[PDB]
């Protein structure tokens, strides 16, 4: 009479309480692999990520505990909720898995950035994508490291964030997705809030270019990239840089860089009506504001929100044993 069973979903097991019904694996991430399931309690859908062994790598313990706190202390529209969280182990020392249960979202952002978008839903998206980073400036956290991939979309066009990103060796074979980090993150600058603006900017270019706007094997490849397109920085950048990076910067040849315009041409956005060219006007310069190598150059957050193009839809170190029970008691509160 055990409340939960096991089923196979991918090379790996799940066990999983028995009102979830029907697994059927939607995605797989590093933190651990995601399913699609039905609630027989809830009479929902619902998706269900099981992280295994979070306690054997400080890396996965340290970003374990943070996503357990912070999917409960947190709630907002745009941010990933956890309906329920469990266990099928009963004791600390037998605690091996911790699965997260939360709502189940029809596609993901990078889905969304290959279709052809209209300015409205483009619009709204940003919104959504403006809000809870809003809130999670507001909770003093800053993601640095928004990613399409943890950005998921449902069918009537709301937007969800599903991590809380960066807060570091690992030994995996998959690989992180730098591309829309900021250039303060890549030269490792000190950070603040407007820092995850350069995400918005880097997703919202993608989606008009419909190809990775800084697209790089190392830093050094995604720095050449990004001063390329956006141009060689101003020296007032220089000299906010470290001596050490800004050997390097300098050392980098110059780039006049594209003009955004020219960055994004005017043929990308649609022109079949007034109205879309007006938008298309609201759309590039609201990119040239976000895509600024430069953090004090670039738009804040609430001022994006107030942007016309944004502003139409607006209404610690333990020991692995020490982690392991920090994290068992998340789970059991
Ligand atoms: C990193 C972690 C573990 C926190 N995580 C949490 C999630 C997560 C949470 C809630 N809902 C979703 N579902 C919508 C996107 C799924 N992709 S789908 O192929 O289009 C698809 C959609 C519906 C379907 O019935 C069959 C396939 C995903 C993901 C994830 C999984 C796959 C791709 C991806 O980008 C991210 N990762």
């Amino acid at each position: 009479d055990n409340q939960f069973y096991s089923v196979e979903v991918g090379d790996s097991t799940f066990t999983v309480l028995k009102r979830y019904q029907n697994l059927k694996p939607i995605g797989s991430g590093a933190q651990g692999i995601v399913c699609a399931a039905y609630d027989a309690v809830l009479d929902r859908n619902v998706a269900i990520k099981k992280l295994s062994r979070p306690f054997q790598n400080q890396t996965h313990a340290k970003r374990a505990y943070r996503e357990l706190v912070l999917m409960k202390c947190v709630n907002h529209k745009n941010i990933i909720s956890l309906l329920n969280v469990f266990t099928p182990q009963k004791t600390l020392e037998e605690f091996q898995d911790v699965y997260l249960v939360m709502e189940l979202m029809d596609a993901n952002l990078c889905q969304v950035i290959q279709m052809e978008l209209d300015h409205e839903r483009m619009s709204y998206l940003l919104y959504q994508m403006l809000c809870g980073i809003k809130h999670l400036h507001s909770a003093g956290i800053i993601h640095r490291d928004l990613k399409p991939s943890n950005i998921v979309v449902k069918s009537d066009c709301t937007l969800k964030i599903l991590d809380f990103g960066l807060a570091s060796f690992m030994m995996t074979p998959y690989v992180v997705t730098r591309y829309y980090r900021a250039p303060e993150v890549i030269l490792g600058m000190g950070y603040k809030e407007n820092v995850d603006i350069w995400s918005v900017g880097c997703i919202m270019g993608e989606m008009v270019r419909h190809k990775i706007l800084f697209p790089g094997r190392d830093y050094i490849d995604q720095w050449n990239k990004v001063i390329e397109q956006l141009g060689t920085p101003c020296p007032e950048f220089m000299k906010k840089l470290q001596p050490t990076v800004r050997n390097y910067v300098e050392n980098r040849p110059k780039y006049a860089g594209l003009t955004f315009p020219k960055l994004f041409p005017d043929s990308l956005f649609p022109a079949d009506s007034e109205h879309n060219k007006l938008k298309a006007s609201q759309a590039r310069d609201l990119l040239s504001k976000m895509l600024v190598i430069d953090p004090a150059k670039r738009i804040s957050v609430d001022d994006a929100l107030q942007h016309p193009y944004i502003n139409v839809w607006y209404d610690r170190e333990h020991t692995i044993e020490e982690w392991k029970e920090l994290i068992y008691k998340e789970v059991m509160n």
